[PDB]
């Protein structure tokens, strides 16, 4: 009926039926019935925020996870309400409402097992939403919460819903622009999602399919008191009886076959039954927001982690079997999980490139280079050497990306230097390799990489380290630049005006006069060459070390960083850490505002003064 | 294998993956790089001489600060009959050159860098090509000093070959300090307009 | 009295006292300013258009960031038979372009800006005139942005009048936003080399 | 009454009743009856192109005249049709139509001495517009010509109308921006005003 880009996901059985896309539309022309659908013509043909938040187009997982910095602490517990298992989810939501942490909760109730998305603002309304509904649910109450103007909500969701809503939270980083403007010039109205409470999930069903399946076992769904999925069985409690149906005999919603995420790995806290005794819920705490559940539930340790891990593996194997089937039948596949990994980019022709983060100063062992070539050959890749000294492998099929990246990681290689984060530090050969080198660039590069590699930033962030003021790797137009320097001072007792030093100074900073020489320090760049060329011990070291620049860049615009001063390695590490903090503080446009643009916007002195203050608190 | 790219001569030409490889690529950077290498590799110059070719205005290989720089460009012009003000193109323009107004859109050509992104993103055939080709810069460098080359104009491959040949001749004519004076230094010394005028004259005799 | 120097037109030309008034002056700034005013005062342009004339490279009236800039210059060349390496000239060169060596001296022409002071300070007729005249810059501004104009070359007063006339014509031709696009913005938009090439072609038809 | 800034001119007896303001509105919410009138709410409260073309707010005459570079040659004559005086205006308009110099003429007819602004495209319709109508006239047919898509017109106007239409021609120089965009994101549709034929005038009556 209407042209809509996501029809590619929905019409080919890849859609998770999570409901994320239908809550973000600023024109309100999307609704979720049995699937996402347009209620009228979209002038963009679906080229917009719906498509951009869809977790089955692209997971966004790597860029989200490096920001959330997930932990993984395993507990089990029970609350004080009768729930599906322990009543933990509802008890936690009651605690968050009581303590004014949220204005409401987005939860799933039911009308005779037909799920309904609800915005609940009080304990009484929350009590109708306990228990699992094992059929397609939506997130539509998020739109209602936004119409009501609620500031903050918690959302309970299946893994696919958690993944969509993490893309919503991180939209500016993943889509690289602000939320889509509607016809009236304004973005969609939605509450802030303050807590993401995830459910473990192996599958959900279409309501009609479940009801028909039950009818085959002479069960009237309308009469069921409770459903459960335990140990490969659908449990059905009706008329005071427990009925078991093997899950193998029930058709799952088609999109669950394309699913990889069992335990809602991106949630603040994930809750399930696997791994914990009956009557308790398993609780996997991953973030500081999730850590607040400790205040709501008396938690215990002793989870059966292997029971959880086996379901992770079973779900992954199901996904792999379905992808292989689609490959064999030439059916549509959306390679949404390529974004689980750093260093993966999509080429113009729909295959991918994999960037191996450049090693310090571009040194590679022969064995290392041979290993890269062997992996490239195995996957039909083509070698491209980048201008930061990285191997980049081109032409990789979406079907091979994950396997190849994992093989590279097993051999010890890090894929990365892509996306809004600290890119591979670029250093020259430096002292003891290049005859002009004044500092150990390789080791400083290794130190900077060890401390900051792949650390997130509002936009790409690039560091360069040159061994001398020739600045071959261009530190004076990098976000942070370091250049080795060694300034001379003439020794009056020894210099005899022989004249040799002036000959090696290409910038002509030396004045040979009578029986002596001078240095013009308004021109001298501290290359140290005159000190090394003098045969008469006529030039001593005035000052030497690591010269530092902050706030430069190339690309669309050339900006020279602000010259700072000579700094020690400890000071440089402090500086980089605090620059990243102040950049985060003031950046307003992820994936658009480089550090130099933030400094320009707020004032170079103001930005540098705040960095110095944080450094001194360190 | 050819050992080289050292000393006072035309160094290895630096090109990105370009069109058909990078999703942003607008020109065949590899083939143009091969052409420039075939014509000028290891040709002597008063000092090191570096050429760069970027596939689009993101300029990853920094052509705007090379002795000679080329950047692929593709400028848009809105088709008033098709554009409906949907708003999608403005979302892909990171430098915010696009004005969405009512049922149409506009381009601010004092900001637009000709990346072509809006043309590719439009779902309604609302943006056509205004102008496209190889944008050329002359007289930049990095190293001890950062100098942005003089923006020239769009040029054909044949014109670029003529230009590079003539730049090298005029550089040799006016350079006085081999191994110290880059092209940018010679242009600064004698006047950028004087230098480029003489290059143009030699190109026309060609 | 003429009321003016306001709106989108050629504003009052700004000149320093120059030769015979300022001790550093090398050219007759008052007369050149009078000539430019007589030829172009209040002439329309797409946006304000400002000319400055400095008497020497100190550039007190800032010709290097004006729409058209002129600076008087006088470059030295050492008279090898007369220079005795006394050292006086180096003392008056604030930019330190002079190398005193043994019984002679040298000038670093990658630094010398042609102020002529060494010629005047030498007591031994050791420095003669290498080159002198009106150095010209095109396409600078201050205000909301700082832009340095493109260095051209030394020009005659006859050539400068031709240049200004043709710059104004090419500026009109390519300007799209009256009262918003300065000359520098038009040059940036279409390419500095492209703009200056068109100017030269019109100058040659004159 | 709908808020409209040009009410400061109309309500204080300064309005010339030329009609210029009511032809430029890109939303078509201005009409001219006995005076300029808003037919619905203006979101800008009249802060826009109507006010910016009004010759009684600011003449713009200096910036216009330095561009038009008016001469002043005096003649008298008669055409070949019966007019007010010599029939010169109608004859000239008949010549411009016949030689395809314009697609139509904006002229003032009458219904029993009530003036009516007309867009005429042939000699037959032009002949009903001879003679002076000494009461308030408008320029409203410019809007019709714009709706019809006519490329070029001639306009006959009283001095105040000529002054307003010169501001329209020079809008970007005087208002310092492009023509106002309507709610649909597009500017007003008007023909290019290729000829402005002014009438001498000491007064008009209600
Ligand atoms: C591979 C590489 C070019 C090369 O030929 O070597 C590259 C490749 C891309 N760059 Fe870059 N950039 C690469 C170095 C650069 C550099 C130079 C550097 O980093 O030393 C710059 C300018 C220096 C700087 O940024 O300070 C650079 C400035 C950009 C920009 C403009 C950024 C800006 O702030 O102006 C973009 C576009 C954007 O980010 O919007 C971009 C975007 C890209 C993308 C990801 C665009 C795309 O996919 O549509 C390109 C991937 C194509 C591919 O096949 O890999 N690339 N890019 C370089 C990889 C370096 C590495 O190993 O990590
Ligand atoms: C290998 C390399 C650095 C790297 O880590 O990758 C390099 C290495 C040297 N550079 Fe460079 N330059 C290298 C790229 C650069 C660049 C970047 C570029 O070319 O894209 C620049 C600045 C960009 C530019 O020049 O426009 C650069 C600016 C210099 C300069 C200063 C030139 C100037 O005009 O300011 C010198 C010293 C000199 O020429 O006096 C220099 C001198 C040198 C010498 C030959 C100095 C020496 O031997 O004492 C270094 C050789 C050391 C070695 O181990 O190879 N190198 N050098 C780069 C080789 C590129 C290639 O494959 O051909
Ligand atoms: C009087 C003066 C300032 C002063 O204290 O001396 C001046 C006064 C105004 N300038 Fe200016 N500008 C004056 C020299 C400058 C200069 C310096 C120069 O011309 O040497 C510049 C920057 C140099 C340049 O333009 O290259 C300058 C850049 C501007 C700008 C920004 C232009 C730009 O392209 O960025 C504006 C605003 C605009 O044009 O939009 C402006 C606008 C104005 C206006 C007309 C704005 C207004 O009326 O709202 C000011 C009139 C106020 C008044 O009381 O006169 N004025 N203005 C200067 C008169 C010079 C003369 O005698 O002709
Ligand atoms: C379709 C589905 C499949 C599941 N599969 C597994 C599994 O394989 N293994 C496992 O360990 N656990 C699974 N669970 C989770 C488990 O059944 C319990 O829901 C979980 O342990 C929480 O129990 P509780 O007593 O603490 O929560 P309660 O206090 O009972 O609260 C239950 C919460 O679940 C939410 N909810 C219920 N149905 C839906 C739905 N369809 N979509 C979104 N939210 C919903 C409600 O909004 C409510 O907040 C699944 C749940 C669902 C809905
Ligand atoms: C209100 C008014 C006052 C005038 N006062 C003087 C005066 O003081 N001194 C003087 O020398 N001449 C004045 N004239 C001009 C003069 O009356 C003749 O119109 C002029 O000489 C042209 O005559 P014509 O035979 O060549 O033109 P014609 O061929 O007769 O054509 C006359 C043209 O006048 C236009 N026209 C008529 N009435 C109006 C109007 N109200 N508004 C705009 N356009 C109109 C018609 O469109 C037509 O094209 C005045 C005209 C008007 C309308
Ligand atoms: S208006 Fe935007 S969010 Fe809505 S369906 Fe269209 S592209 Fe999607
Ligand atoms: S996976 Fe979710 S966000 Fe994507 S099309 Fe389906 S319901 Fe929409
Ligand atoms: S298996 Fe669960 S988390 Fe996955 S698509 Fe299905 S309902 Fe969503
Ligand atoms: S920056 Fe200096 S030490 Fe490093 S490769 Fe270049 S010349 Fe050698
Ligand atoms: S510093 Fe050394 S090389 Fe230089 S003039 Fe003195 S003695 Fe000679
Ligand atoms: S340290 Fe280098 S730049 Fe400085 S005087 Fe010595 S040779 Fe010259
Ligand atoms: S310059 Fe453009 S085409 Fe080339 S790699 Fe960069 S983003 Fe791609
Ligand atoms: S050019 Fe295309 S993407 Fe942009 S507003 Fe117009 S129809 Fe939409
Ligand atoms: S071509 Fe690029 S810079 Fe220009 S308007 Fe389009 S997206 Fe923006
Ligand atoms: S620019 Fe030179 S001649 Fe003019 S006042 Fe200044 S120092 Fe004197
Ligand atoms: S040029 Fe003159 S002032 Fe300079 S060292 Fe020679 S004799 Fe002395
Ligand atoms: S002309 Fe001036 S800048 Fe040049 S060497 Fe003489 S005193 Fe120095
Ligand atoms: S919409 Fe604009 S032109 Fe029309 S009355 Fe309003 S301000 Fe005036
Ligand atoms: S444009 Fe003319 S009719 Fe309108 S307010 Fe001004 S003088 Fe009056
Ligand atoms: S005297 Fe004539 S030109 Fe003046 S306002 Fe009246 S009608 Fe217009
Ligand atoms: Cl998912
Ligand atoms: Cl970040
Ligand atoms: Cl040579
Ligand atoms: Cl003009
Ligand atoms: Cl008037
Ligand atoms: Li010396
Ligand atoms: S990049
Ligand atoms: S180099
Ligand atoms: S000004």
């Amino acid at each position: 009926m209407y042209e809509w880009k996501l029809n590619d996901i929905v019409d080919n059985g890849i859609c998770a039926k999570c409901g994320t896309c239908t809550v973000v539309c600023p024109n309100g022309i999307l609704t979720f019935e049995d699937r996402p659908k347009l209620t009228e013509e979209c002038l963009r043909k679906g080229n917009g925020m719906c498509f951009e938040v869809c977790p089955r187009v692209s997971s966004g997982k790597y860029q989200i996870k490096i920001r959330e910095k997930f932990k993984e602490e395993y507990y089990y517990g029970k609350g004080d309400v009768e729930g599906q298992d322990g009543g933990v989810v509802t008890t936690f939501l009651k605690y968050l409402l009581k303590n004014k942490k949220i204005d409401g909760a987005i939860v799933v109730g039911d009308e005779c097992w037909k799920p309904v998305s609800l915005i609940v603002q009080n304990e009484e309304d929350l009590m109708n939403t306990t228990k699992s509904k094992y059929t397609v649910s939506t997130l539509e109450a998020l739109k209602t919460a936004g119409e009501m103007g609620l500031e903050k909500v918690a959302v309970v969701g299946l893994p696919c819903q958690i993944n969509g809503l993490r893309k919503l939270q991180y939209f500016q980083y993943l889509a690289k622009h602000d939320g889509e403007l509607g016809k009236n010039g304004k973005p969609v109205k939605l509450p802030k999602i303050e807590y993401l409470i995830g459910l473990l999930c192996t599958e959900k069903f279409e309501y009609d399919e479940l009801k028909e399946t039950l009818a085959k076992y002479n069960i009237n769904m309308d009469d069921v008191e409770k459903f459960d999925i335990k140990k490969g069985k659908l449990l059905v409690y009706v008329n005071g009886e427990e009925h078991k149906i093997p899950l193998k005999e029930i058709e799952l919603s088609a999109g669950c076959k394309m699913c990889r995420d069992f335990d809602a790995e991106m949630a603040d806290v994930s809750v399930g039954c696997v791994g914990s005794p009956d009557g308790y819920s398993t609780v996997i705490i991953r973030t500081e927001k999730g850590e607040e559940i400790k205040n709501a539930i008396e938690l215990k340790e002793g989870v059966n982690l292997e029971a959880i891990e086996k379901l992770r593996d079973l779900k992954l194997n199901r996904f792999k079997k379905e992808v292989e089937r689609r490959k064999a039948e030439d059916e549509k596949v959306s390679f949404y999980w390529t974004a689980d990994y750093g260093g993966v980019g999509k080429r113009a022709d729909g295959t991918y490139f994999i960037r191996i983060r450049a090693k310090p100063a571009g040194w590679y062992s022969i064995d290392e280079a041979r290993e890269i070539l062997e992996i490239a050959e195995k996957y039909d890749g083509k070698i491209k050497m980048t201008n930061r000294g990285a191997f980049e492998i081109h032409g990789i099929s979406g079907f091979d990306v994950e396997a190849m990246v994992l093989e590279l990681m097993e051999k010890g290689f890090i894929t990365g230097s892509e996306g809004p984060l600290v890119r591979a530090t670029l250093a020259c050969p430096g002292e003891g390799n290049c005859g002009s080198g004044l500092i150990n660039t390789t080791e400083l590069c290794k130190i900077l990489e060890d401390n900051f590699k792949e650390h997130p930033a509002p936009y790409k962030f690039k560091i360069a380290i040159s061994g001398c003021p020739n600045k071959c790797v261009r530190p004076q137009i990098h976000d942070i630049g370091i250049a080795g320097v060694k300034f001379p001072v003439v020794n009056e007792e020894n210099c005899n005006g022989c004249g040799r030093c002036a000959e090696v100074c290409k910038i002509e900073a030396i004045d040979i006069r009578g029986e002596t020489s001078y240095t013009n320090y308004n021109v001298c760049i501290g290359c140290g060459k005159c000190i090394k060329a003098c045969p008469n011990e006529g030039r001593d070291v005035k000052e030497e070390g690591f010269m530092v620049y902050v706030g430069g860049k190339t690309g669309r615009e050339v900006i020279e960083g602000v010259s700072m001063k000579l700094m020690s390695v400890e000071e440089i590490l402090n500086l980089i850490d605090k620059v990243l903090i102040v950049y985060h503080k003031y950046a307003k446009k992820p994936q658009r505002e480089r550090l130099a643009a933030v400094m320009a916007r707020i004032g170079k002195g103001k930005f540098l003064e705040e960095v110095k203050e944080l450094m001194e608190q360190n």
